[PDB]
């Protein structure tokens, strides 16, 4: 169960990190791909012009898996669950299925999300911290996970 | 192309490290399952018991450590990664066979790369890390090339 301390930490820290969401972005992209280079060959556009990282769809991704993590912990506080439109979890489902994205994939974001926000904010970071995203996180996942179907 | 000082580097460092070697390859093992928990699921043994108290965990991670090592020596002297071709061809057998994939080397690669971070921060440098890379990367390289059916 997700609590009302928790929703406050991602909250917060979340309120704070948006203030940089440029090079937020960059650096989440960038630590995923040095834990598993391997992840850019599931991004179809990523083949495009070196850097190859500059890719321009790189940083709404990015942005999207933190907002919706964000949402997804006022969501589970509030109504004990995730809560994202039907039509939407399913063109996500369906989108993440069909590119090969597994669980190590989720995962090595995961890992990578966590490492970045410790990065971003070192005077927040607390292993409830770590926590109220991660947990937030693997909500987002699993509802999205339950889409990944043909 | 592999030099004297990346040699010495993971020569001298593996040294210090094996000094407490289970410490190390379980703190080595767990970390790539923190990364990843799911590369849990290709080893039989593991998928129960928590992992954390799980003796089958040292053998895997101290053959990567010791491996690596013996790569960097075998890249200063012989210029390529010297294993036998019936152990070569055994290794990548096994792991073309259990599904292991270039993310699953990649995360171990990063795994092993921070506890070596974590474990002797005196000797940690760009160098460091870039010697222990490409040891690790030439016998990986060695070991997919019998990925095989
Ligand atoms: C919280 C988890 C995630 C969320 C909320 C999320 C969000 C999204 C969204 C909104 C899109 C569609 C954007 C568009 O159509 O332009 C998308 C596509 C995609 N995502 Fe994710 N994503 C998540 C996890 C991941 C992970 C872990 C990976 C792999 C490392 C990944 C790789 C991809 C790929 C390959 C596409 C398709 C890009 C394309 O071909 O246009 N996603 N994601
Ligand atoms: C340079 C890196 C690696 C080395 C030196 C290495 C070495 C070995 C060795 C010596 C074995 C035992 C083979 C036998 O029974 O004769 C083995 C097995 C195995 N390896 Fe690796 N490995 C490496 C990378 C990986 C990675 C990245 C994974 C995936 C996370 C992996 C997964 C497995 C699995 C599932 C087995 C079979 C279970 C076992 O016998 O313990 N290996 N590996």
């Amino acid at each position: 169960v997700f609590t009302e301390e928790q929703e406050a930490l991602v909250v917060k820290s979340w309120a704070v990190m948006k203030k940089n969401s440029a090079e937020l972005g960059l650096k989440f992209f960038l630590k995923i791909f040095e834990i598993a280079p391997s992840a850019k060959n599931l991004f179809s556009y990523l083949k495009s012009p070196i850097p190859l990282e500059q890719n321009p769809k790189l940083k709404p991704h990015a942005m999207t898996v933190f907002v919706m993590t964000c949402e997804s912990a006022v969501q589970l506080r509030k109504a004990g669950k995730v809560t994202v439109r039907e039509s939407n979890l399913k063109r996500l489902g369906a989108i993440h299925f069909k590119n090969g994205v597994v669980n190590e994939h989720f995962e090595v974001t995961r890992f990578a999300l966590l490492e970045t926000i410790k990065e971003a904010v070192p005077e927040m970071w607390s292993p409830e911290m770590k926590n109220a995203w991660g947990e937030a996180y693997d909500q987002l996942v699993a509802a999205i996970k339950s889409e990944m179907k043909p």
